[PDB]
């Protein structure tokens, strides 16, 4: 089976692939507290209560945003799956084309997504990444990835506000502050949202595929049409994608 | 001449008004380091450069959410323009009627906007105010003031992200990471605006006059049809009428 790690500043989510298909995931805040043998200890547990072991891990791939944590998460494969894992950085390969000016200061997980998101859906695509950030990848009908949008993302704009539990308040208009706020967050996101891809649609050649990913993809799809699919899982599939290429 | 003053966290804004009209604004950082006479000796030179003295300002009223500069600003006015200032603050008398539930949660300047919105332009209104937050205020038919929508201001959530020149980028779809970020900032805000503005629309009884203020209101209006009227002025003018209603 193969292990994938997508750590974020904030989250990491885990898998495991067996036979190409994600047979589990998981999901954590990032710690930079732990150490090598506390990630073995926390990842033994996971795959014991899923009837699994470390031997059942033949293969890891892990994308990170987080280097005070890499020396450790890399420690802990080595350790305990006695495999040094494939780290999803500067020549990797991908078989993204990528026509964006900046290739490098593209984020990995912006790629791992394209390259998911065409092989699960094809093109021309939008793809919004709902993280830390939300970003909007644009790729063209030939598969290029040619850029997008970067914005705040709900929860930094949402703290920001509130300086946490995004709901749908009874009335846009709201009838006290918490009510306010709540229609503020929610609703001004869904009209950035709506926003942001009605124009990107209007600059496309051929009309793109809408497809979202993060944790609060499916709040934002259930308030609007904008996104054709929520896949919560594109990034996981991604870097499965990504091991497989580079094994 | 009546003097009127908009402390925000960032920004305050001066203006002098002659026979009921704004005759000159200035605008300005707010300064918690400056002192009493610091600040009388910085107005002196507004006045003289409009060709006034301290003399011809008769009456002062003041709009601020910074505490630690006011016992400045009211020393300044006491020992330049021999005048103690009308400070907008609870037990001001305002002629609004306040349904919402939290009435004495409401930002001084959105009730100071309203009573001048609804003199000015009618109702039912949307107030839209582009300062530290960005506020939506509902008016209804009978100009009684519902409440609204609060999100994060263009410059907070700009800074976050960029962690700065509002600019409109040469296309959507950013072909390199500033650019994708100044799309993201400049169309995320407009979809999120007219997002909101169309949902408080559809909870609207009458079909409300939408109106605009704060620095950025004009590259937003630029960009969308949404606001019908941008009035930079819009709290210097409500803050001349709480000076007569109260005078």
């Amino acid at each position: 089976m193969i292990f994938v790690l997508d750590v974020g500043n904030t989250n990491a989510v885990l898998g495991v692939f067996e036979e190409g298909e994600l047979r589990q995931h998981w999901r954590m805040e990032t710690d930079r507290h732990k150490t090598e043998d506390e990630y073995g200890m926390l990842v033994k547990q996971l795959l014991e209560h899923e009837g699994l072991s470390f031997e059942d891990v033949k293969g890891i791939i892990v994308s990170s945003v987080v280097p005070p944590i890499m020396f450790a998460l890399e420690r802990m494969c080595e350790k305990y799956f006695k495999i040094k894992p494939l780290v999803v950085g500067p020549g990797i390969k991908t078989g993204l084309n990528i026509k964006y000016e900046n290739p490098r200061e593209v984020g990995a997980d912006r790629i791992v997504n394209a390259v998911a998101g065409i092989h699960l859906y094809g093109s021309p695509l939008i793809i919004v990444d709902f993280g830390t950030a939300t970003t909007y990848c644009y790729i063209n009908e030939e598969k290029h990835y040619m850029g997008g949008v970067i914005t705040p993302g709900i929860m930094i704009s949402a703290e920001a506000l509130y300086s946490i539990e995004i709901t749908k308040p009874s009335s846009v208009v709201g009838k006290n502050t918490v009510s306010a706020m709540q229609s503020g967050i929610l609703y001004g996101y869904v009209g950035q949202v709506e926003g942001i891809v009605k124009r990107m649609k209007e600059e496309a050649k051929q009309e793109p595929k809408v497809i979202a990913t993060g944790g609060l993809a499916k709040l934002i799809s259930e308030e609007s049409n904008v996104i054709d699919v929520v896949d919560p899982f594109l990034t996981l599939k991604g870097l499965y994608m990504l091991y497989e290429r580079n094994a």
